[PDB]
């Protein structure tokens, strides 16, 4: 027996790679060979989990952060409001399309962009918000959506770890004009690699669709195709590359989806099993979740702690301890990583691929600060999500861990 | 019995898949879990199958195009020459990166790029070119080598439609400074979605890896890794994105890399036959072969016809007759393509994701004239691959069918 690992699959997964075979068909840009492709009953499975409308899948969820400025005409001369602290993607994206990402320090107690820190951030040339549900909480998106219709700001969520959650009764993605996901093996819902893009909006839906298939959309009625014709016919709104996700993956994507809710409740449970008793231990902080949030998805579980009350250890010593009691790996238990702007990987002044007006240089972003998402990565603990799958019992070692851990530094 | 049809795959497909599922390790950005991954494999069999010492696998063909052009340092200001009758990506791979692409007409029997054309095209802005191996012919690699060696040029070459040809004892990508290939279903070698990047250059080698997996390259040394480590570690020499190849679809390159050789063999010469027996037809021009290819891979099987000598049809007319004859259907048997330049997916103009300076507007694009390129479609017969995969006597039919159509307006 051991701690549950990532990715996690079943023959229903294998069924769905050989329904994939058997059709042979492996990429949307193929023709029609009498069926419905999966990435078609991946959207529309995707759409009703969501609550939402429309749903294109694409390559990963970098590029569907990316598609999603494009379809909202963002481009040169516009700026970008981002948290500091989220994977880089978040801010590269809008590098991608030649627009300035301007960073926002995070809330102390929910690691997701600060509301009341946004205003500050807006110029005449902001365009759009992209708020992060951060690990295992959710942007405040009655502040954020306040904002954006005070200051005809467009909003894009990214969604990479949070599918599922809901804020008032809305699904992550479909709160914003687009959502955008991550499918990559770490995440929730993965197949190795994938990206998801959800709008409400109808002609988004179009234009989103010739972004990621060289300017092409849906035939007008499936039903009608033959074998051997296209599914996939000319359009040319708007310029697009290709960003099709191949059958295999949304073929995965399907089988996954199948359980997500279900594990999702799983993990939310032994989340909230957690604060109840981590909470209780003291120096140790949960972080704090809305009520309007009704079911929050669980990337990561988080937990902050004191250096003053637990003998001045930083986040990386206070995980290599739990993981060698509990004997996990460091993909699973590790601290979170540095803010975009002190990221190494983040660095666009390498590349003249990106103009020199949004490039910049080093010293313009490293020299960037941000209180909030800095102090993160040093007092902080992420458990990745297979973890929440765990038996109780043995998420209780946890506990115990770091109830042990306090109790040596109790004086 | 049926014509070849596309893709195809064996128990050995399955396996690899299979192998997949049993490593758990779905991406390359996932954890080492004990063996090499199918993305490192495949590379090292597609460099040992190329001769080029490096090899990076990515997301599909035109992802490939934009990796290398960022790679050589290229953006905006910069201009690069790329063929007027090719898939649109490899006109909007520059775009991508703020460039302007710049074209230039194709040889009437061989539609690669005229070398004797490129010389008028270059400017003071002009950085590198991007020939393109069309269909079953090869762009002239000794003329275009000479070119960009008098005028410091970087050459790219769009291999999407040649794995495995020979120019001059060397595979096409090998022979300019970055090779880039599609993977896309209809190609030679596939995995529904793909794409591969080669260069003989280790400081560029370096560079295509972190402007994949988002600024980072593979460890020191994998054979030190324990399950549970991270193979790609940070560098931060320049900025990428991620445009990593899931495993599944890796998995299914080394498969069918297994075959693609022997296949390639049959399908030219299968192709040669064809130009054997056709070019015996009166108005009949089969493409020419230039001495330096030893092995030319047919991605498409390309023949023109004299429309003075066949009752003034066109190439669409044509293969509908053919079609409805040999009962094939239209993926497998059908004209070129229009040109970039005219092409209704081509509209740069309609996002503002590309710099207004090198959008420019729908005249300037749709005005530009390339006569040999724009009568391709309306004279010439393609293919598919698959096709040269069928019995000889089989073929024989195709070769008829031209004939008879042939007598029918022979006066
Ligand atoms: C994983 C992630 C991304 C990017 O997705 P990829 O599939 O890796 O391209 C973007 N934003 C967040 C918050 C993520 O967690
Ligand atoms: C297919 C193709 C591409 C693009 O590859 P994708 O995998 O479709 O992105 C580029 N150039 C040529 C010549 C191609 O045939």
């Amino acid at each position: 027996d051991h701690w549950p690992e990532w990715p996690q699959h079943s023959d229903r997964t294998r069924r769905k790679i050989e329904e994939v075979f058997q059709s042979n068909r492996w990429a949307i840009s193929g023709y029609w060979t009498g069926e419905e492709s999966m990435e078609r009953k991946f959207a529309k499975a995707f759409a009703d989990f969501n609550g939402v409308p429309y749903c294109v899948p694409t390559t990963s969820g970098s590029t569907a952060l990316m598609l999603a400025l494009e379809a909202l005409g963002i481009g040169e001369g516009d700026e970008v409001i981002v948290p500091s602290l989220t994977w880089i993607a978040t801010a590269t994206a809008v590098l991608n399309v030649n627009a300035l990402p301007v960073f926002v320090d995070v809330e102390a107690d929910t690691y997701c962009i600060d509301p009341q820190l946004i205003k500050s951030a807006i110029t005449d040339k902001t365009k759009a918000i992209i708020p992060v549900h951060l690990f295992g909480s959710m942007a405040n998106m009655d502040e954020i959506n306040e904002i954006a219709q005070e200051h005809n700001l467009f909003v894009i969520e990214d969604c990479a770890q949070s599918h599922g959650s809901v804020w008032n009764n809305q699904r992550a993605g479909t709160i914003g004009d687009i959502g955008a996901f991550s499918c990559q093996q770490g995440k929730v819902l993965t197949a190795g690699e994938g990206g998801i893009i959800v709008t409400k909006n109808p002609r988004l839906f179009e234009l989103i669709q010739q972004l990621r298939a060289d300017s092409r959309v849906y035939c007008d009625d499936s039903s009608e195709l033959m074998h051997g014709d296209m599914q996939l016919v000319k359009k040319g709104d708007i310029q697009g590359s290709n960003y099709c996700l191949s059958e295999f993956q949304s073929a995965i994507l399907l089988d996954q989806l199948q359980e997500l809710d279900d594990k999702n409740a799983i993990r939310e449970k032994n989340a909230m099993f957690l604060n109840d008793a981590l909470s209780k231990i003291d120096g140790i902080k949960v972080m704090k979740r809305p009520p309007q949030v009704s079911r929050q998805t669980y990337y990561g579980y988080v937990f902050r702690f004191d250096p003053v009350k637990f003998g001045g250890l930083n986040a990386d010593q206070f995980c290599e301890i739990l993981r060698e009691k509990l004997n996990m790996g460091t993909f699973y238990l590790h601290p979170p990583y540095l803010p975009v702007h002190k990221n190494p990987l983040f660095c666009p002044w390498t590349k003249n691929r990106y103009l020199k007006s949004v490039r910049k240089t080093e010293a313009y972003w490293r020299g960037l600060h941000y209180p909030v998402s800095e102090r993160a990565s040093g007092q902080s603990i992420v458990i990745h999500h297979a973890i929440l799958l765990a038996e109780p019992s043995h998420l209780s070692l946890l506990v115990d861990a770091v109830a042990e851990l306090a109790r040596k530094f109790c004086v």
